[PDB]
């Protein structure tokens, strides 16, 4: 995949119609986790990744194997 980190921030915007400075957001960048990451990155990292949102977490997730697959 290798998008800058820009480019997966604006991924994230665009899927979860979320701000660069909502939790995920600012867990992702914080954590230095980029977009040919994401697929690597389970329900629990994703968890972490909204601050303990799980409904972001797991529409998050589903978002990324489409992101992939798709």
């Amino acid at each position: 995949s290798q998008w800058s980190v820009d480019d997966v921030i604006t991924w994230c915007i665009s899927t979860l119609e979320v701000e660069e400075t909502d939790p995920l957001c600012q867990r992702l960048r914080e954590n230095d986790i980029v977009g040919d990451l994401l697929p690597e990155l389970c329900l629990q990292d994703c968890q972490d990744l909204c601050d303990g949102d799980l409904n972001k977490a797991i529409k998050f997730k589903i978002l990324i194997n489409k992101m992939r697959d798709s």
